[PDB]
DNA sequence: ATCAGTCTAGACATA
DNA sequence: GTATGTCTAGACTGA
């Protein structure tokens, strides 16, 4: 929760590198999951009810994984989990997958699930 | 031209089309490299512009263009530019020469970008 | 329609 | 076998 007076103050913040990027982050997939029926609503209920059971929500998978949103490469599953969840997160390595998704980066499969609640933090 | 002056313009700042068309020559200098006789003929063109030279060929794209540094262009007209008609307008104003076995308009797998195969032209 | 421009996966290179 | 970053043809998108 937040003061009116600050929310307004802020406004005015200058979001920094790493902030505006995330969001060519968000608008690249954003243009790919309204391309597919179901998938910004599945995202959404996935962002807005955490505690409730939700479904894949994939991409295509990349020959390498890697994905690049505007002159950076990253991988998708720890890219759009330090948007909405971690993000400190250090790589993928502190990364494993729930046993409910069907999609995960590891299992090399043409769709990759970029559900961030598909997905727990570990260390390594 | 002047010791005096060109030690000056030594220090001039070349300006963004300067820059991008160091660029695109570096650009074409790797891929020439990495085939015999092509560096030596192009500089034989370049430098002995009345004497006949050999068609010097890049890989032709599927659209015809080249990008280098963020930019697209026409190879001809590009390295043209460079070497002999800085202010040309676009493939409009250039014919090949008989000359030439690899001309732009022949869309083969190679395309000739000796700047001395090429004649310029109204549109 | 050419034409012109933007974006990135794949290739490739510097580690 | 990683990994990280660069470049650009091709795919795409608007005049
Ligand atoms: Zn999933
Ligand atoms: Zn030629």
């Amino acid at each position: 929760f937040t003061s009116p007076a600050v929310k307004r103050l802020l406004g005015w913040k200058q979001g920094d590198e790493e902030e505006k990027w995330a969001e060519k982050a968000v608008d690249a997939l954003v243009k790919k999951l309204k391309k597919k029926k179901g998938a910004m609503e599945e995202l959404e209920k996935a962002l807005s009810c955490p505690g409730q059971p939700s479904n894949c929500v994939t991409i295509p998978r990349s020959l390498d994984g890697r994905l690049q949103v505007s002159h950076r490469k990253g991988l998708p599953h720890v890219i759009y989990c330090r948007v909405w969840r971690w993000p400190d997160l250090q790589s993928h390595h502190e990364l494993k997958p729930l046993e409910c998704c069907e999609f995960p980066f590891g299992s090399k499969q043409k769709e990759v699930c970029i559900n961030p609640y598909h997905y727990k933090r570990v260390e390594s």
